[PDB]
């Protein structure tokens, strides 16, 4: 298993990255420095998760004390929904740099399909309830990623949350200029996503797999949810392989070809799910895991499902 895979603008992603939404500030810059100092060279952030300032504390740090030098690190942002507008993509990016201490970033991602009005708030709202969207599209929104690359702020573009119909309407967008070279979506046992992975793996897109451990810290988790970590069929996996049930669900994303970027600020656990590299699951163990599927997910976005963008309509 190496460690990086080859993007489609011809540069090295490693396939393991560190994860940071709901990484208090107070905790993650030590969780970047652990990471760091424990072999991850790929940090996965966002201007939503409102800790991009104390991520860029920690590469800093590491950077000035020649830990690593930045062509070795690989960090990836996204641009906010009440961003997609063009007049505003530039200074988003610019925003997310400046916080991160970083000169370039090597993957910035549109978050979401969907766009919302520009303002302060993440999730404008209507009296009603209702988020407000944008009127800016999925390709306008694109050729202001494209201008990112052409202006040196960004080494690549990719998108995120996108189902196969958007994925095909930018790589269908007339005059389109640079493919994307990531789509990041939720993918675990219980969401397996054949469909949309193998569409993009044709393609030559790169996907990435969030929350790979199913988000037991998400804010909106319910006790009747299905749990990954405690499920007995994987934790029996895992002690075959002696190893534990987060190193199985890191490990087997990897061996689809895909990126992976479990969150922790756990010391102990950061270099835990670091340790995917010496071990192999059988492929009677990969389709054992693909069999738990039950279309489960994390992120569902339930408060955005009218906005004509919303991605988790259509079957894939
Ligand atoms: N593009 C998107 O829309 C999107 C959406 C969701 C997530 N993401 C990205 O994907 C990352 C990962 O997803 P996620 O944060 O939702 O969840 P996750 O990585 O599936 O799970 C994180 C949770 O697992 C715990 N954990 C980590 N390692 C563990 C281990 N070895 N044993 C036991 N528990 C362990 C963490 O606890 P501690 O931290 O307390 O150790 C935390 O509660 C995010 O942080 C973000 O960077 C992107
Ligand atoms: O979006 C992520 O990366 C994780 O989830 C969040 C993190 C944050 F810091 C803040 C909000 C979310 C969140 O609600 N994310 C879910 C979400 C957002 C936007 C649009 C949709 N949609 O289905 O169209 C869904």
């Amino acid at each position: 298993m190496a460690s990086r895979i080859l993007l489609n603008n011809g540069a090295k992603m490693p396939i393991l990255g560190l994860g940071t939404w709901k990484s208090p500030p107070g905790q993650v810059t030590e969780a970047v420095k652990v990471a760091i100092d424990v072999g991850y060279r790929h940090i996965d952030c966002a201007h939503v998760y409102q800790n991009e300032n104390e991520v860029g504390v920690a590469i800093q740090e590491k950077l000035r004390e020649q830990v690593v030098k930045r062509e070795e690190l690989f960090i990836v942002s996204k641009l906010w929904c009440t961003y997609h507008e063009k007049g505003l993509v530039k200074g988003a990016c610019q925003k997310t740099l400046s916080d991160l201490k970083l000169d370039y970033l090597d993957l910035y991602l549109i978050h979401w399909p969907t766009g919302f009005k520009p303002g302060k708030e993440f999730f404008p709202l209507d009296e009603s309830g209702n988020v407000v969207p944008s009127d800016t599209n999925i390709l306008d929104t694109w050729a202001a990623m494209e201008e990112l690359v052409d202006e040196g702020l960004v080494k690549a573009i990719g998108i995120s949350n996108f189902n196969h119909l958007q994925v095909e309407m930018i790589l269908n967008k007339p005059g389109l200029k640079y493919k994307p070279a990531v789509n990041q979506i939720e993918c675990h046992p219980y969401l397996t996503q054949e469909k949309l992975i193998q569409y993009c793996q044709s393609k030559g897109i790169v996907v990435t797999a969030y929350s790979p451990l199913g988000s037991p810290d998400r804010p909106w988790a319910k006790p009747e949810d299905p749990s990954l970590l405690e499920d007995p069929r994987i934790k029996a996996i895992a002690a075959k392989h002696n190893k534990t049930t987060a190193q199985v669900l890191i490990r087997f994303p990897m061996q689809r070809n895909l990126v992976v970027i479990p969150k922790s600020v756990t010391p102990e656990r950061i270099a835990e799910n670091f340790k995917v590299f010496d071990f192999e699951l059988s492929s009677q163990d990969m389709t054992t895991l693909l069999s738990y599927n039950r279309n489960w997910r994390v992120c569902a976005g339930l408060s955005c499902t009218s906005h004509k963008d919303y991605p988790f309509h259509e079957e894939f």
